């Protein structure tokens, strides 16, 4: 009966983020606008977040004692009412009541944020949808009346980029029935338009091109009379069906419940505030508007190995038989992995007896918002040992431990794919950072194979890749850092007792990587099998305290420099880079690479530039993805299963042994001791202890927006 | 509140049943394995001989008649003046009548005596020697460095020689640590035994390796000692730490999360045989080969006719004689044969269901080990799938995933070896191995840092790769099957709107793979990022109904061809072939190779032989495996974090979609009805469902040999 239970890289409050807001507007000049009904020409703000402060006064603080560096913001502001309109990226503080304000643009940038790159606003999206279907779509009625049930019932998606060229803001739409319940994305009715947006007033907005169902028509008008001339012969797309390709309700009633995990002596685990403790763990978390998950001032038992890990940017290549497919390259930080953490259902996204978290937020907005569950903290029983052995021989006796993990989790929902963001916490000393891509694919409308595969009725599911950017700044025993390669190679030899005869005398090589250069690998090189950072100071045994990045990836093909895009996202190009950590270099993308990649904001390439990595602050880059070809398994949803890609961070001499050994859960007995003895093992005692139904509490959804 | 057996292994009867017949048939003479001489006859093993795949899929699906139930034996031959190893079948079970000697038929000759395994007793004769006969001669030495006074131990290496034939083993001596791995407590002594000879008395000690020297017996070493050039470096006999212990200092803290089955579990084990509401199938263990699976169905549809651990191979480096020759074809002592009882509640989750195994392996009755294997539902803790629309409709959409596992250990030596075989909800399986327990090590001399790092006093962590073999044999949709090859590439295009323009066009590459050698993918070689094994008939969309490999490996580099030994595990050169499955071709090693690996018994390179795959019975062989460096933190054992390795299975259009769509554990809701409304959300009842306390087995453990 019955059963128990220093916030400097906190994201900012509720009140952080009024107190900012406040300040803007008194500072900022009347005609600034509600970002979320604002207008091309109009002035406003568009994000307020936290500004991450510099490592050394943050370092000074957290270690040596010294006072915190000025708590501060970054907010992007539109300046359209203006002759020369830009975007600025302007920092205030100091927090909690902020006094200055600074602008930074031309600091960081080198100059001006032209106007063309700002993120496509919600009234934005409004607007354009306005046109399409009030000025447009009535222009084809008569089409549409006879494929598309015309009379509303349609829905547009973007795609980026939004064009061909530096300064373009031409964006391909692509028209779906508006299904009720259940994705709309595996219904494209066949059109796509391509709106030009790029003009200040929305009234001078132009449709450069149509595509529909396999042919392009340079206006609505030309689709419809070639329509009533009787050359475009339309197949019937279904407004209705039934199965995944319609639906997310499974036909089969509960059966009995799944397997449930609970803490039977209470949970091991506090999070108090941004702030996450435990037995072995310790860090803050959060999330970047645009660049999503963060951890900071990662600590086992109370050893510092990381500063900072980061998600950077997320990047989705897409090819296909129509425009929007076969140009589409989302560099979804342009809208924001943060921005769109979507709630986490209790017992479904993470386990029922997690401990949820709320993210507040603004962006496009004039008071702070709520994510409600936006973070899930765990811990997980793997059902798997750590670490094990049985000996029968000589000695009888068994000594093992059953793997516990930490794990920390959100969830990005931009537009089909929603992302899954892990980071868990191994009681071996290990992190891993996993990201698995679930949610819907993408389609078009089908009308020969080299495109991706059907997928339902009608439905070609197309061809792409995932992968996703980290940011990785381990610290390891210290600042001043190497970069270490170790590799095996074998060497034929006489037998030393037998010289007649021959072995393969199996060796280790060993290099120093000393140049940025050297530490930079190009997706398709060969890697050396065991890659660490470590310090100058040795373990027990003489040897550098390291710790090691084991990459868990299978990276597509990157798009090929010769793209003038592709400078947008150059990391791509790279499966793992290691550079001098600088403060002036603090992403390897910006939320303004999405709307002009030709022109990239930032460009990662720049930050390996020839310099010693041997022994410096170190900071390593690591990229993980995959090419995925949809297939009839992708309906309804992309499972999770086999594609999970990402990296471990493991200690390799680090330690002078093991930390495990001295973990208050692992088990041990001789084959003379009594193994069913509670005083000589506590799995024994288990049935007394777990002898307690669970207090679940009542179950609570996050809502919509 | 509380809370066709056609496969199946034989049963203790079975095995007594064969043994009595044996006895009988085979004349007096006949001794007990665990007694055996060189020159006497035994019987080394009795196992189950699977049947042909005809006669099995004739009775499974058209209704015939089961095949004979058949059993073999490996019988030792001594007694005779050409010795030979023979392999006789055994039956018709339960109370067989005939015996074939099927030896020449298999193996094209007689098997070689000196292929046979080193028997239990000629281990203890060896031990005889050597602490009789041999190193009483160097007391004077032992009694310096080593507290000699039987505190003493061997351990084997393999192969044993360099040339088909020999069978002069290396043995390491290290103290007998007692509760605690003497592996770590190499004394520095390894001497190489001659016991080729039929007669123990002809054995001889053919070199001695002694802290670095090497010597032409006992007799020279001690004359060197005491003729003052052999510097002892004293080794001490005992300690604290995790080089010595396995028992933490640090006592029991809260318990760690528990899973439990609120409503009974979901699946059922009646004997060889698990059934549950997706999953099918039929599992055991090879007493060499290890462990299997068979007429795995999903949803009732037969995906796999069998997947079976094929063969476990360690090679290894180091400064000494020991480390730098050994190579382990682990199936030459036996993966089954070596398989330990599992822990509850650290090998599996407590509430896991385990099951013993029975086998007769050197000895005339049979024996059990006890929970052999586990088999449990694993709630991940982690979503198979999900959606949330905050976008034109308000929707959520989602499923927990909770997998089937069943799983094996076996621990040779040093190392205990992790089988898992995953089955997810999505129709994909997954096989993992993971290496944990003791790693192997020799006594630290010498500045080079080519084979190892020194993890603690005294001691080298020899470097070695680890690697396994699978075989699978999916039949997809039937057994005639295909092998298709699918990637990606980008083609240079005018941008169709723009021509003044250029766009880099994704595309999907698609190959049939005709041939076997095309088939075949050499370690190192780059591989299709899609490559899966289709039927004929296509599903609803038009597509070949596939299922396809991926692989999760971090594969060492092979043992070059240079090498005759190589040949003795040609597997190892391969991530991935495919080839015809023939009766005739039933395993890709042997148990014969460990002992004589230049004339290897079976050599898997034979296979692929350049014949068709396009639309035979086809049965894929992966290779999985990795390198270790050990370190520190591999004292006192090596963790399973990140060192699992093997592949999974998923579906490519196989299904019409995604079969979790119809899951009876799916979740779902609209934005506008009520979450916590238990009719709307099944996870709104579960804090009713799971308000119980478990009801927890007494602790039991299945004991030692
Ligand atoms: C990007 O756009 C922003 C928004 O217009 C520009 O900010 C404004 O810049 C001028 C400085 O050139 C400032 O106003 C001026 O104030 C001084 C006296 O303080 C006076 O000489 C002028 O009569 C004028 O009013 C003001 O600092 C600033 N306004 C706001 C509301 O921030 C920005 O400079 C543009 N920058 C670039 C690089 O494009
Ligand atoms: C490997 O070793 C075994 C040692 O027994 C050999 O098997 C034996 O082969 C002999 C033939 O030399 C068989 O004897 C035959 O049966 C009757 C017994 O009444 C005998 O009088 C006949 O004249 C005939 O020689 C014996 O049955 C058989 N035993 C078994 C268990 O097979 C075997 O030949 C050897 N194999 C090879 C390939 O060298
Ligand atoms: C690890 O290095 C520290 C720090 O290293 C500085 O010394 C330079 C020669 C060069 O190596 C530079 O990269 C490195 O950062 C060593 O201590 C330093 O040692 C010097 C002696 O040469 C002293 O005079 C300095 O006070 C001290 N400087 C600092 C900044 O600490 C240390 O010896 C070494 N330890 C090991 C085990 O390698
Ligand atoms: C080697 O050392 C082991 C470890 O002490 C000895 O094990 C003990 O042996 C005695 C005698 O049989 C038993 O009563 C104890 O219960 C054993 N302890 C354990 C943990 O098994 C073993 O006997 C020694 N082997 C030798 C000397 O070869
Ligand atoms: C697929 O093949 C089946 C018969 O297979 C043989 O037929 C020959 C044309 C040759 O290609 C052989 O190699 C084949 O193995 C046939 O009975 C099935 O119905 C066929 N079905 C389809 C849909 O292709
Ligand atoms: C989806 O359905 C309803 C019509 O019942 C509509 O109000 C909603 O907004 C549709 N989507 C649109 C209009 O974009
Ligand atoms: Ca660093
Ligand atoms: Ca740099
Ligand atoms: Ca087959
Ligand atoms: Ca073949
Ligand atoms: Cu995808
Ligand atoms: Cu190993």
């Amino acid at each position: 009966p019955h059963c128990p239970s220093s916030q400097l890289f906190a994201d900012l409050s509720r009140e952080e983020l009024t107190a900012v807001m406040r300040f803007l507007t008194q500072r900022l000049g009347p005609g600034l606008v509600d970002a979320a009904q604002a207008r091309p020409s109009d002035n406003c703000v568009f994000s307020v977040e936290l500004q991450l402060p510099p490592k050394a006064a943050a370092l000074a603080h957290l270690d040596r004692g010294s006072p915190p560096p000025a708590r501060e913001a970054l907010a992007i502001v539109f300046f359209g009412r203006q002759p020369q309109p830009n975007v600025s990226e302007l920092v205030v503080g100091p927090l909690p009541h902020p006094s200055y304000m600074r602008d930074v643009t031309v600091e960081r940038h080198g100059g001006p944020l032209p106007y063309h790159r700002r993120p496509v606003l919600f009234q934005e999206y409004l607007d354009i949808d306005q046109m399409i279907f009030n000025r447009e779509l009535p222009q084809a009625s008569g089409l549409l009346h006879h494929c598309c049930f015309y009379k509303r019932n349609l829905v547009t998606m973007t795609t980026a980029p939004r064009g061909l060229q530096s300064g373009d803001r031409a964006t391909w739409f692509g028209l779906y029935y508006n299904i009720s319940g259940a994705g709309f994305f595996l219904h494209h009715v066949g059109l796509e338009l391509l709106v030009n947006h790029k003009a200040l007033d929305p009234a001078r907005w132009t449709i450069q091109k149509v595509f529909y169902q396999g042919r392009y028509y340079d206006s609505l008008a030309q689709l419809e009379a070639q329509f009533e001339a009787g050359l475009v012969n339309v197949v019937l797309i279904p407004d209705n069906g039934t199965g995944g390709s319609w639906s997310l309700k499974s036909p089969v009633p509960p059966g009995p419940a799944p397997p449930l995990q609970f803490y039977p002596q209470g949970p091991r685990f506090s999070v108090q505030g941004s702030r996450v403790a435990s037995s072995l763990w310790t860090f803050s978390f959060g999330l970047g508007a645009f660049s999503g998950p963060r951890i900071f001032d990662v600590r086992f038992q109370g050893e510092r190995l990381v500063y900072e890990i980061s998600l950077q940017e997320a990047l989705a290549i897409y090819g296909g038989n129509s425009p929007a497919a076969m140009t589409t390259r989302y560099v979804d930080g342009g809208f924001g992995m943060g921005k769109y953490t979507t709630p986490l259902t209790r017992g479904v996204d993470c386990p029922y007896l997690a401990t949820y978290v709320d993210w507040h937020f603004l962006l496009e907005s004039q008071a702070p918002k709520t994510i409600r569950d936006a973070f899930c903290v765990f811990e997980q029983n793997q059902g798997l040992p750590l670490r094990r052995h049985h000996s029968d021989l000589y000695s009888h006796y068994f000594g093992g431990l059953a793997e516990t993990v930490l794990v920390v989790r959100s969830m990005s929902t931009l537009l089909n794919y929603d992302y899954v963001w892990d980071t868990v916490f191994h009681p071996s000393g290990a992190i891993e950072i996993r990201f698995y891509a679930t949610g819907y694919i993408s389609s078009a409308f089908l009308f020969t194979g080299k495109y991706g595969n059907q997928v339902s009725e009608h439905t070609l599911g197309t061809v792409h890749t995932h992968s996703a950017h980290f940011k990785v700044d381990l610290d390891v025993a210290g600042l001043e850092n190497w970069v270490w390669a170790e590799d095996m190679v074998f060497v034929p030899m006489a037998v030393p007792w037998s010289p007649e005869h021959q072995l393969q005398r199996l060796q280790v090589t060993r290099k120093l990587l000393e140049m940025e250069e050297q530490a930079a690998f190009l997706v398709g090189s060969a890697t050396p099998r065991y890659l660490y950072l470590a310090s100058n100071h040795s373990n027990k045994w003489g040897h550098p305290r390291g710790y090691r990045i084991q990459m868990l990836s299978f990276a597509g093909e990157p798009l090929p420099q010769n793209s003038s895009m592709a400078r947008g996202f150059s990391w791509e190009r790279y499966q793992l880079a290691v550079t001098q950590r600088k403060e002036e270099e603090p992403s390897s993308s910006s939320v303004f690479n999405q709307n002009d990649p030709w022109a990239p904001t930032v460009d990662f390439s720049d930050f390996i530039n020839n310099e010693t990595i041997a022994g410096k602050d170190l900071v390593a880059w690591v990229t993980a993805g995959f090419l995925h070809i949809p297939h009839a398994e992708d309906i309804p949803n992309t499972v999770t299963v086999g594609n999970g890609v990402g990296f471990f961070l493991r200690p390799y001499n680090f330690f002078d042994e093991d930390p495990s050994f001295y973990s208050a859960d692992s088990i041990y007995f001789r084959g003379d001791q009594d193994a069913g003895a509670c005083e000589v093992n506590p799995l024994a005692c288990l049935p007394q202890a777990a002898a307690c139904a669970p207090d679940l509490p009542a179950f609570s959804h996050g809502g919509f927006s």
